Order: structure tokens, then sequence, then C-alpha cells
């Protein structure tokens, strides 16, 4: 069994381990704006029955995903939807300074104590998926912001 790690991304980053370190306060920035079809891909380090997936950022984070799918895979061949973000249509520049709450994210007080109150997240629940890899797939460009991840949280961080 191995620690999770980044295996592919559309752009360089300021420390990819920070997305999967189990610490909702540490965050990685991917240092560019996404285009349709771009991905960020992590190895989970072992096969896991994924019941719950959360993508967490701060509740004011402007570098949140606006249009994309967070997907799971067991084999690197089939990717299965877990979380849908946005409508798949490019947002305008008017959305550049929006918080994640403007784009359908939940606030931490909705999380039953799992996500801090000052943070926002999207979630897939009751997923019933076996997985070894997780990715963000961008379904539209957003030229005005980069991408930050505080955590891709698996099964609420349980053992
Ligand atoms: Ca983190
Ligand atoms: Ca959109």
């Amino acid at each position: 069994v191995y620690e999770p790690s980044l295996v592919d991304a559309y752009v360089g980053d300021d420390g990819a381990k920070k997305a999967v370190d189990g610490d909702l306060k540490t965050r990685v920035k991917f240092l560019g704006a996404p285009s349709t079809g771009d991905t960020i891909v992590y190895d989970l380090g072992q096969e896991i029955l994924v019941d719950n997936l959360k993508y967490v950022v701060l509740d004011t984070e402007v570098d949140h995903v606006r249009d994309g799918k967070i997907q799971l895979s067991l084999d690197g061949e089939t990717w299965t939807d877990a979380i849908n973000i946005g409508d798949g249509v490019e947002n305008g520049v008017d959305d550049m300074f929006s918080t994640p709450l403007k784009n359908g994210y939940k606030h931490g007080n909705q999380s039953g104590g799992i996500v801090p109150i000052d943070s926002a997240y999207v979630e897939g629940d009751n997923l019933n998926q076996k997985a070894r890899y997780v990715r963000i797939l961008f379904t539209a460009p957003y030229r005005h912001r980069w991408t930050v991840i505080n955590e891709l949280m698996i099964n609420n961080g349980e053992y």
C-alpha cells in the first residue's frame, strides 16, 4: 500500500501532495487556467470502496472548479462520474471573483462536522464504487482563474 500521489495534470503545481494529505487546511494550486478536456489525476495508492467523495476549498476561494466532473476509476480505462460541478458551459469573466458558494458548493456547516465552517465543498455520496484513481475532468474552459484543491477527501477521511 502506497501514499496517494499525483500521476497527471494539465499544468504545474505548488505541491500536489497537499490535495491528498488528509489536512483540509493545506492546499495545492495548479498554476494555470483550465481548458475543456484538461485533467488533474491522483493515484489513491490502493483500491478503495469509495462511498463518499468531497472536494474541499476555502469558502472564499476564487480558484475553485466552475465546470467539471470529479470521476473515479479502478483501471485507468473507464472513468465513472462521482461529482458534477456546474453546467458544462464556460462561465463569464463576471464570475471571476465569485466564491464557491455562487457555483453550487455546500458550506462547511452542512457537513455534520466533517468540513470546517470556513470552507466549501462539493460531494458525491452513497457512491458504491471501487476505485484506485480519482480525477478532475474540466468540461469547459475558464480562462480567468486557476485551480486550487484543499482536499480530495475519501470516505470522510476514515481509516
Ligand atoms: Ca490538504
Ligand atoms: Ca458553467
